[PDB]
């Protein structure tokens, strides 16, 4: 009896996604069964991983993704109308759930921050920065950390956790606007990797001593240069490689194995969902407390309208976003 | 006084080394001074690293390398005539030393094994396999381990230590004679990577479940294929990358970061000389005991004549060697 | 005074252009000076060369390009109101010109054909096909000509001029619709290069004798295969290499010089603007006359709306266009 | 009669190695009508053999040309003592029927070595002659880039360019070769192996660019040269020796943006395209220029048929200054 809107993949991406690769559909959801609830999207997220996972989708399928939603119709006594939850039905305005696949927000979640932070700094990207930096990289204080995409959802949290842990932070971003923003946040050195005369010279001057840690979101040639300036036994958290997600040809060369061996680098990739239970719960509480204390400032790149969700995904891949990209329903 | 012969790098290598890139030179060493000794090479080693480190030499320099030598003339009572030592004067038949840079063999070294094992299984390559497998890969027992160059000095020791730790071993070699030899040693699966119809399908049949560990001596496209079949949380010891040492053009593409990230691989490069003191002495003794007890079989590829040292170096780069490549003086 | 709209390059392209790389800007043009005129764009062209030339622009500059325009205000007696001219002010709807850089259409230009053909078959792309085939390739009749992008502006004119000169034409295109269209036109063989089981096998069956001429618009691996089937002393007109314009990494391998040398191939690149004066005028008249006689059928891929000019440029790079891509103001 | 023959034991992997060749001694049959027995005096080794050996079956004889003399004859047109060019491969003695033999120039004097018939006054000299004068189309005054400029073909290219009034920028692989070509008078000569940047070196050697490019090397080297060709510049694609011994994929191709913008003309060629009167005219011109001192000849002589594999391998690695020749 209820209607919904859903973004589906009409055509597989070639290079960057385009508007014609998506198709909006209006359908009628089935009636609720006993124990089910109807969820209305309040905020939806778009994330770089969707560019990679989309290739395993079939044409006509719904784009994957998480959202903050509220119950608008309930046949479940535990989930009354008004309940806020995180759910991953994909790019859709309304969806059916039985309760098992839903996640309530932290009990201490205050009204002083937008619910949309549950998809960002106090959500999956913030957890990625938390464990990638503190556990994979293992910063203990005083290290020099290189982080790229430093003005995005993950990188901005990485740099600010590093600063509050007593580290020096060198950040790479793709616009002068992002450089200014992170400078205001207090990052030690920030530069626009698109306009540097020499990426090697820039990284050398940013830290003549080398780099203890590298939180890598970009991959590709950029990371080959960073590897040449890691300290011996330096540590790389392989978080992402967004410079390759939209590639049409072969991957770029790897770093010269001469340098990798001499540098005896430890390089570990990770997926945020590895951490669950009490470890995950504790990381969310730390992130919430740091936001409320101002040690982590949040900024959101809000795109208004479900109909503009493809445009938000496409823009984020191209760096339009300063901070977590969010679609307000 | 005494005469000597020395192999020098006449020209920097372009692709594989050739005879024209080396020049034998005969010089007269000065008489011995107080505290000096004259060393006569008994066995000299050639190793893949020399292909890469030679680029940092100047044309005319002596090729670098280690050797087992004996004192044949002494003005140093602490190093009497007949003393056996390890020394790294380069590709030379005779050399003068004062003692500081000389390393005696293990005191328990028996006459039942060749002195040349101090350059191989009970030497630098054996230590490389030892720490690369037990620490960097961190084998606990029961893992499925992929080792390439599995019939070489390091790789053959890797597979044999893995077998006595209870691991399944999948070895890749370059000739049918190497396939047969390692099968007789007991390696679970061994194949000739040069003649298999498809490296990917071969690795899948050798272990449909994937690979817990990857001892990587080869790098390049081969490692790209192995990475597509690593188990989640799989560990890679980046030991060498010999598939690139003789390249004329750019490095090959890197591994797909999509697989590296989702499988959350740990990948650490290492240099054998990192381990010193009691850990190194303890590893040498473990290797020596394993040899005498038959747990580690040794095979040497002996090339006779100092004048054939370039041919041994080139042949080993071409895969001629079954076991440690050694030049008998 | 008069208002105008201008497409600017907001960001340098990384891979394929995206909407985020362009910015529409509204300006107020200054008053006309004596001898100047105000031009209103009727049709604008987008062309592959713009993907490569944009690299030399500064961010904020106007995208380069040609257009058919009409004088809407004149202080120039030679250019009264209503005059149609070709002009190259870039991607702009209104512009000021002093007349020197303007080109009137052929005096015999009839009302029976679209004005936009002055940007295509009876314009710059038609001149590229004309001189590239008749002069650089030097077809005299009876040759077998391989042309790729055979359904684009240049390639479609190449194949049709080749057919009317008595040549056999083998065309490569990127869709089955383009295969069907060119087969109907009378091209001897046409195939979809994206779906062939083996590019070499397809080209061998299309002409077991080889290829006398190769009009190359694509470059890359495709041309490596074509070179492997050129007749001895075959001629290649290097017109474009669009398969590399949107690359993120290094160029692909070159053709095997063993084949290029033994086949003694003649390869000459050219720019259409080399030909001027009477030679250029003669070609324009030939192209118009062939169009009016039906020997050259024209097709246009029309995108309506100046605001959709970036989308027409991007679509053409992705093969959306059958025939010359044109933006109707 | 007995003979000695070098055969391809194993197909090459990278550069040829000593083990890839096998010397075989066989007994030739007696002569029939019109047949002669040839004794090799000089044999040539050439870069093309590295590539043509890929079409051989293992056990076959290595291909190649040689100067030979008739030591036994049943052909009146070819008496004992006659000098001829023959291509029986790497063999000390061979039987021929006369059809495939070529007499030397009739005016060939005793003042020059016979072995020049395999070099400056032979196939490599003809390659430089037609490659430069026809494919590059030198008329005089051009700035000419020639690599392998101290080899058989490249040294003749640079000297024909000098006598036509051209500026010559030559690339070689040793300081000895740099000194030899600087002494000959080449305008600019550099060791491409020791420059820190090939682009900088070519930029300063000719800030104006290059009118012509005689290409013996190919690969990355030629990608750099293409970025410095003047508009409408001409490239003679003679060889690509930097790729003959490759084990992996070819390097990237030249940047098409530059090739199109500069409207470059690039034509490959094989020396045997020219025959009859055009070939004869070139041979005469080359002999005249050698006798007049305009083309100096230098040979890299390796003595002994048994060292022919070593001469072929060394030439591929740049040991040779001038044409590599094996003295039987
Ligand atoms: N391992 C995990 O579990 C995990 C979880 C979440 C995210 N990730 C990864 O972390 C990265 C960041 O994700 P996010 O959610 O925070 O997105 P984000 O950084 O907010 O947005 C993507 C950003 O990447 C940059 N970018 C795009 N193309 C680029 C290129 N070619 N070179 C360099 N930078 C480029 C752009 O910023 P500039 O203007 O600075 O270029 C853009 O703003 C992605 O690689 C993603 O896959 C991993
Ligand atoms: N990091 C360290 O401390 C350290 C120390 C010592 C050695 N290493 C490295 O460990 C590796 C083994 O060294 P080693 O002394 O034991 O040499 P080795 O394996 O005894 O000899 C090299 C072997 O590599 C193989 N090979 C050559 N080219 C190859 C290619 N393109 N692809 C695949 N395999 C190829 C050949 O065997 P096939 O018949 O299987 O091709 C050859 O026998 C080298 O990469 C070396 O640099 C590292
Ligand atoms: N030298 C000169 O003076 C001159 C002048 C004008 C144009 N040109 C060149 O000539 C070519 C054609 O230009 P045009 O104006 O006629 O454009 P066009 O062919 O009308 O449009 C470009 C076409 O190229 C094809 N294409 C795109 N990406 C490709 C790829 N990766 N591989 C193969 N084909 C691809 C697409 O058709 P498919 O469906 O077949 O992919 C597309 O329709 C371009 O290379 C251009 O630079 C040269
Ligand atoms: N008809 C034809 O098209 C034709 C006929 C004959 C020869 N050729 C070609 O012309 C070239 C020269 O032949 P040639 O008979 O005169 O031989 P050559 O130049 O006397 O000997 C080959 C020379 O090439 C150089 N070389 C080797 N490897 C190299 C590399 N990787 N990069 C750059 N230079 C390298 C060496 O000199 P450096 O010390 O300067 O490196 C070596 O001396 C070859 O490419 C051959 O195939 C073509
Ligand atoms: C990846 O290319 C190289 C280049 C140089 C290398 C190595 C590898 C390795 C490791 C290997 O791959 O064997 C070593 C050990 N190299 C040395 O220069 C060296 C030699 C002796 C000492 Cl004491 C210290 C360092
Ligand atoms: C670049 O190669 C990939 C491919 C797939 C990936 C990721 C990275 C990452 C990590 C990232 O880069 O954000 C994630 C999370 N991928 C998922 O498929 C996924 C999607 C939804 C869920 Cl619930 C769980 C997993
Ligand atoms: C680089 O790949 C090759 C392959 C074959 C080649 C050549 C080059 C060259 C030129 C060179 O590079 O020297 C020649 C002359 N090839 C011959 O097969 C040949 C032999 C005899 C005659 Cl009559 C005609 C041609
Ligand atoms: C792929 O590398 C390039 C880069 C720039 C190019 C071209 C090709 C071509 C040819 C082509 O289309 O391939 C042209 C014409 N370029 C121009 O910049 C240009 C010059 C003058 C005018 Cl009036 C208009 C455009």
């Amino acid at each position: 009896g209820s209607m919904t809107k859903t973004w589906t993949l009409k055509k597989h991406f070639v290079g960057y996604p385009t508007n014609s690769d998506f198709e909006l559909k209006t359908s009628e959801l089935p009636p609720l069964k006993n124990g089910e609830v109807l969820l209305e999207a309040l905020f939806l997220t778009v994330d770089p991983y969707m560019r990679v996972a989309a290739k395993r989708l079939k044409e006509g399928d719904t784009m994957m993704g998480q959202q903050v939603a509220k119950v608008v119709e309930s046949k479940n006594v535990a989930l009354p109308k008004g309940t806020i939850v995180l759910a991953s039905p994909g790019w859709t305005t309304h969806s059916i759930s039985d309760g098992k696949d839903l996640e309530k927000l932290l009990t201490e979640w205050p009204d002083t921050i937008p619910l949309s932070l549950a998809l960002g700094t106090v959500g999956m990207p913030g957890l990625t920065a938390y464990f990638g930096l503190l556990e994979i990289c293992g910063v203990k204080g005083g290290e020099t950390v290189m982080v790229n995409a430093a003005a995005g959802a993950v990188g901005s949290v990485v740099g600010q956790i590093a600063k509050l842990k007593g580290c020096k932070v060198v950040g790479a971003v793709g616009s002068d606007e992002k450089v200014a923003y992170l400078q205001k946040l207090g990052f030690d050195v920030v530069f626009n990797y698109k306009t540097v005369e020499s990426l090697e010279e820039t990284l050398k001057k940013a830290s003549p001593d080398g780099y203890d840690c590298y939180f890598d979101n970009v991959g590709g040639e950029f990371s080959n240069t960073v590897i040449g300036q890691m300290k011996k036994f330096g540590r790389i958290a392989i978080c992402g490689a967004i410079s390759t997600y939209n590639r049409t040809g072969p991957l770029p060369p790897g770093p010269p194995p001469e340098i990798v061996i001499y540098q005896e680098l430890r390089m570990e990739a990770f997926v945020v969902y590895r951490w669950q239970g009490d470890a995950r719960q504790k990381a969310l509480k730390d992130l919430l407390k740091w936001v409320l204390e101002g040690k982590i400032q949040y900024k959101e790149y809000i795109i208004e309208g479900f109909e503009n969700m493809p445009a938000a995904f496409m823009g984020m891949l191209k760096g339009d976003n300063l901070g977590k990209t969010i679609v307000k329903a």
